[PDB]
């Protein structure tokens, strides 16, 4: 997250870190949202590589013992069947991970609340992106979980020519674009939390930014629109 502030430890308890085994250690690669005690919602593109993955819940600082973490292997990966790795702009950047064990809920570990199916946010709705991704374009991952206030940019504006044009689909949510604050590599798969009727819900799964850089004016961060996938999500969890 570029232009973020450090999140309080208990603000976003559905945020997870998706990590892959790298030698004798584990490397953060993406965010995710805990949606059942044994299912995480993330981005399809985060799990294209043939890696060994684990999820960490109750995580705050990737580089130090927080006293709150639970580490769990990934037992099954269900990518949206329409996803195509060579075409992020087509959409469908969403995947569910069934965890090998059910995690224990507490102040640091809670299920993310999802929007009702089809819900579209009005332009300029208040949302926060969270994650441990790069804190600058071509920078380094965050140690501590970061948040950045990224108001939505509606489909009409976002798909206009000076924004993302044809690249953005109505199955996506755009947010930010101010040239200062944005997601960045390593935030993919994580939540966009938006305040609606007094309650935060996870409206986006972080998907992409500009090839030109993370924080680029009129290139808001782009997210898979969670509310486009409620039936798909329910179908997967019920069949698995
Ligand atoms: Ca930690």
């Amino acid at each position: 997250v570029v232009g973020g502030t450090e999140a309080q430890r208990n603000s976003w308890p559905s945020q997870i870190s998706l990590q892959y085994r790298s030698g004798s250690s584990w490397a953060h690669t993406c965010g995710g949202t805990l949606i059942r005690q044994n299912w995480v919602m993330t981005a399809a593109h985060c799990v294209d590589r043939e890696l060994t993955f684990r999820v960490v819940v109750g995580e705050h600082n990737l580089n130090q013992n927080n006293g709150t973490e639970q580490y769990v292997g990934v037992q099954k990966i269900v990518v949206h069947p329409y996803w195509n790795t060579d075409d992020v702009a087509a959409g469908y950047d969403i995947a569910l991970l069934r965890l090998a064990q059910s995690v224990t809920l507490n102040s640091y570990v809670q299920l993310g609340v999802l929007p009702r199916a089809g819900t579209i946010l009005a332009n300029n709705s208040p949302c926060y992106i969270t994650g441990w991704g790069l804190t600058r374009t071509n920078g380094q991952l965050a140690q501590t979980l970061q948040q950045a206030y990224l108001p939505t940019v509606d489909y009409a504006i976002c798909s206009s020519s000076s924004y993302w044009g044809s690249t953005v689909k109505n199955s996506m949510v755009c947010a930010g674009g101010d040239g200062v604050r944005s997601g960045c590599q390593g935030d993919s798969g994580g939540p966009l939390h938006c305040l609606v009727n007094g309650q935060y819900a996870v409206h986006g799964v972080t998907s992409f930014v500009s090839r030109l850089g993370c924080n680029v004016t009129r290139k808001p961060t782009v997210f898979t629109r969670v509310s486009a996938y409620i039936s798909w999500i329910n179908n997967v969890i019920a069949s698995n």
